């Protein structure tokens, strides 16, 4: 529909362009931020399930939470492929969309007891839909922009989507305990406090908000008519580690934080707090993005990946062992680091990576001879397909973090056994950013 883009060009940015960025941008981030609710559905909704009569192992529980992540990380570099094929208008409406599929399912699946195990997972892999949503509303939304505004456009996109974790984190455990959508089915659960659960509504509330923004994305988005070999350079592998390791642990804690607090501290209404960890880790996101601007990507990498460690290394202090010798207060505070500390991790390693690879990516052209036009073209376009391929492996840690605290619980009856791994990894980490600080990014 759009033949004619130039948004480099200011009188065209005055006369058209901008209005129509901005309605594209503003229609973008209310899509995703809603993928990232779907996504993390059973972050809030597995700790509910055995108030409602289902009788899931612990590993279970945390089993439904991990999986989405899976089948998003799977699907983020097949969905920056789609947006190109059938446009960003058609491919938001429709990411969006299907996503009530899922999110109509599990309001049912949770008022049957007799719904097997079976049926939960499946729901996981398709909220796990949502969580490649990102890689394609990113890739879109930047071909709105103008270089000199990408880096403020993409950061609103990815920053509030981002936040749809904390939203869902927030509302779900709120919404749950109304009686609305009586006429939809919704059935209630009496408690033992004498309360009344309505776990249908967690996922169900969501449906409404879908169907107005799939509309909104049809009808208000536009189309503009404006990769292999990168999985070679070893740079590539050595940085999808540091995002994993703040990315997916954003993401990984998450899908475990609430499901772990039950089991550490099984009197603590925690759905009450829980969103803040999402909240502020996204937050640092931005944060960690802005420092790395002004600082050096690396610098605040490293300097983070320390703190990670140490947080990690402090949470084994505040957990109980075995009755009950343990502080939910440290416990809190501490993982509030950790997201924290995760989520500034998320920025500065993006920042980072891009930096690193497109230094790495023009010295090598120039390196064999080509034009300083043939140097930024290369550098160009390798990060965007390094960054788009890095952004899926680290999708891999949303799994990797709720699944290992479930074994650990599993096997051992303490979650110790998946904090000592993750502590190790952190480790690891500052080394890698050490070496790269020393090898390549010291001189910047
Ligand atoms: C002219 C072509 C018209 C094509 C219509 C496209 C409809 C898409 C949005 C509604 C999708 C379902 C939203 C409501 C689900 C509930
Ligand atoms: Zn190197």
């Amino acid at each position: 529909v759009i033949t004619d883009w130039r948004p480099e060009d200011p009188a065209f940015w005055q006369q058209r362009g901008q209005r129509i960025a901005s309605r594209n941008l503003w229609i973008s981030v209310p899509c995703l931020l809603l993928a990232f609710c779907v996504w993390m559905l059973f972050s809030a909704v597995a700790v509910n399930l055995p108030k409602v009569g289902f009788n899931f192992t612990t590993d279970q529980l945390f089993m439904l939470t991990a999986l989405p992540s899976v089948s998003g990380a799977l699907l983020r570099v097949p969905y920056s492929f789609m947006v190109p094929i059938f446009g960003g208008r058609r491919w938001t409406a429709f990411s969006t969309g299907i996503l009530i599929i899922p999110c109509v399912w599990l309001g049912f699946a949770v008022q049957d007891t007799s719904t097997p195990y079976s049926v939960f997972i499946i729901i996981s892999l398709l909220c796990g839909f949502a969580g490649a949503n990102f890689a394609s509303s990113m890739a879109n939304i930047s071909f709105f922009f103008p270089k000199q505004k990408q880096g403020g456009a993409l950061g609103l996109n990815g920053g509030l989507g981002n936040m749809g974790v904390s939203v869902m984190q927030l509302v779900a455990p709120l919404v749950v305990s109304l009686s609305i959508f009586a006429v939809f089915g919704s059935q209630g659960v009496k408690q033992p406090d004498g309360t009344e659960l309505y776990l249908a509504n967690a996922s169900w509330i969501w449906v409404p908000f879908l169907a107005i923004f799939t509309i909104a994305a049809w009808f208000g988005m536009n189309d503009l008519a404006t990769q292999l070999p990168v999985l070679k350079r070893g740079h590539l592998w050595i940085m999808s580690l540091l995002y994993l390791a703040t990315f997916g642990s954003f993401i990984g804690f998450s899908a475990g934080f609430a499901m772990l607090s039950k089991t550490q501290f099984p009197d603590v209404q925690i759905l009450q707090y829980a969103f803040f960890g999402p909240f502020i880790g996204a937050l640092a996101r931005s944060a960690g993005g802005a420092l790395s601007d002004r600082l050096g990507g690396t610098r605040v990498t490293l300097v983070n990946f320390i703190l990670m460690a140490i947080f990690s290394g402090l949470l084994f202090l505040t957990l109980p062992t075995d009755g009950q010798g343990g502080s939910f207060m440290a416990f809190f505070a501490v993982f509030l680091a950790l997201f924290l500390t995760a989520g500034l991790g998320s920025g500065s390693t993006f920042q980072m990576i891009s930096v690193i690879f497109r230094k790495l990516t023009m010295d090598r052209v120039k390196a064999e001879g080509g034009s300083d036009e043939r140097a930024m073209r290369e550098a160009a376009t390798d990060t965007a397909a390094a960054l788009g391929f890095i952004s899926a492996i680290g999708a891999i840690g949303g799994f990797f973090i709720p699944k290992a605290f479930g074994s650990s619980l599993a096997l051992t009856g303490s979650p110790v056994g998946a904090m000592k791994v993750f502590l190790i990894f952190y480790i690891a980490c500052v080394v890698i950013t050490w070496a790269v600080y020393g090898r390549h990014s010291k001189k910047l």
